[PDB]
């Protein structure tokens, strides 16, 4: 059910995302989520929830349900405040929307910095996101910084290219060796490469959109579609399961952490019911055929942007 990470921490495999979660709908999610025995909950300042899911956090505390030792809870580090004198205010903006007083894990959320202010992808006139003048290691010190005073307990990134790692990995005077990577991971796009990079180097990969992100914004009809992917219904009949649930299974039993979304409570506890059957050899190789290096997230206003991270292989 866990992982043990570098700092000695164990972090649960399965956890619940929230980037798309209505505050209308999360607080509730989460508060299910719980009580049917989720552990992990994925957030984000720029997911514009974490107060709702800190609501919910905050009861279950209250309630008796679990404590907080118990609870892995990760946020990330926007884009705007990647400058080393908006690093510590931006993770204790999330503290106090989520009623914290540690995470369990903070990433990078994104290699890139935008223009500070207050708009989360400020655009030009032409529609380029506008770059900050940061550069990853000295994003990377200053979340450093976060773990010596004790705001969070590990650190790590996310939707970093295995160069833009090894930049970490490799600075002279390193204080903290990322933890994770989490990125956009499932049969479409199976990160053979970036998964054995990271996994070789001791650092923990977390899958997202593992269900495809159906409800992602930009999503056109001529898309891909795991969850309606007849393939995959022919895997999870012949186990009795659901689609959602094969494609949660797959990436527990590649050593990922996955962190499916859902507000929906049938959903939100059907998806944790992936303990009790295992893929075979032969169905595994099959998800893993079906790559086609789709990804669901990576913003075309972000692609000149000088750490933009898929113009590399992996
Ligand atoms: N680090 C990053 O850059 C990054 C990027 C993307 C995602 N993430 C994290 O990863 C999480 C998961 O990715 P995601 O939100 O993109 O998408 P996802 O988990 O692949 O898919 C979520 C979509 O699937 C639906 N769904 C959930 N369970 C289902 C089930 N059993 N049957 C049918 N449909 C089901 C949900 O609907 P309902 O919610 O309406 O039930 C929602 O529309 C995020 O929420 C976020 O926490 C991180
Ligand atoms: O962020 C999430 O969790 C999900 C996520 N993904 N995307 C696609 C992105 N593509 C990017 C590419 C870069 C780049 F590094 F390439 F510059 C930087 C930042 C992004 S956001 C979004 O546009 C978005 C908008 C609101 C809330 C969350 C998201």
């Amino acid at each position: 059910s866990r992982i043990l990470l570098n700092n000695g921490a164990k972090m649960p495999i399965l956890g619940l995302g929230t980037w798309k979660s209505p505050p209308g709908q999360v607080t509730e999610a989460v508060k299910v989520a719980i009580d049917v025995g989720y552990r992990h909950i994925d957030c984000a300042h720029v997911y514009q929830n974490e107060n709702e899911v800190g609501v919910a956090i905050q009861e279950k505390l209250r309630e008796q349900v679990v404590k907080r030792e118990e609870l892995f809870i990760v946020s990330k580090l926007w884009c705007t405040y990647h400058e080393k004198g908006l690093v510590k205010g931006a993770c204790q903006k999330t503290l106090s929307d989520l009623k914290l007083d540690y995470l369990d894990l903070y990433l990078i959320h994104w290699p890139s910095g935008f223009k500070p202010g207050k708009e989360f992808f400020p655009l030009d006139e032409s529609g380029n996101v506008v770059p900050s003048d940061t550069n990853i290691l000295d994003t990377w010190a200053a979340m450093e910084e976060l773990v010596d005073e004790g705001l969070v307990k590990a650190i790590g990134i996310s939707n970093f290219n295995h160069l833009q790692v090894e930049m970490i990995l490799n600075k002279p005077g390193l204080k903290y060796k990322p933890a994770v990577n989490q990125i956009e991971c499932h049969p479409y796009l199976t990160q053979e490469k970036l998964i054995q990079y990271c996994q070789s180097k001791g650092i923990v990969v977390t899958a997202y959109s593992p269900l495809g992100s159906p409800d992602r914004p930009w999503a056109k009809p001529e898309d891909p579609s795991l969850l309606e992917d007849p393939r995959i219904k022919a895997i999870a009949a012949k186990h009795n399961k659901t689609t959602a649930q094969v494609l949660i299974r797959f990436p527990m039993q590649r050593n990922l952490v996955v962190i499916p979304k859902s507000v929906t409570p049938e959903r939100i506890a059907e998806n944790f019911k992936v303990f009790d059957f295992e893929l075979s050899s032969q169905d595994m190789t099959t998800l893993l055929s079906y790559n086609r290096n789709w990804r669901v997230c990576a913003l075309l206003s972000c692609t000149s942007h000088k750490d933009y991270p898929f113009h590399e292989e992996f």
